[PDB]
DNA sequence: TGCAAAAAACGCATATTCTCTATGCAAAAAACGCATTAATACGAGAATTTTGTAGCTACTTATACAAAATTCAGGAAAATTTTTCTGTATAATGGGAGCTGTCACGGATGCA
């Protein structure tokens, strides 16, 4: 009869996964920083964002391939 | 304790006489008339004269334009206070607080 308990009760078991993945995340920490940071630097030069996936990265990036950078880089910071 | 009865008083004979009711005297008030003088008012004269009426004149104001010399309402800076946002780096690893003595009712489920 409790959502606080819920928090327990499903995350009391959640751990910290140590601080090793910090760098594994670091790779992504950036990478995301990038992926956006570009993509809005590119908002910001023009089109206020063409809503284009490739522009989601200043460097080239095959759609699915870069789709793996995000989502993976995201679960990293998730 | 009945009166018969005597002397002096107390009652039928007038002087006295003395408050007393009664008219003429007289003296000064008063008020009436002779009346005299003065004053209260009528007659005339022309003098002031204020009020009543006209026109001129000076003051006072009816009015028509408006920016006087001053008031105010925003507009846009500061000025300082205050508000919202962002940031500060050891480790820290499952939450307390009453419900347990109410009676009775009406469904609504579970549990063989």
């Amino acid at each position: 009869e409790d959502s606080i308990r819920l928090y327990l009760q499903e995350i009391g078991r959640i751990r910290l996964l140590r601080a090793d993945e910090e760098i594994e995340l670091a790779r992504k920490i950036a990478d995301l920083l990038e992926l956006e940071r570009v993509r809005e630097r590119l908002s910001e030069k023009l089109e206020r964002d063409p809503r284009d996936s490739e522009w989601a990265e200043a460097v080239q990036l095959p759609l699915p391939a870069f789709r793996y950078r995000l989502h993976i880089g995201r679960r990293a910071k998730d």
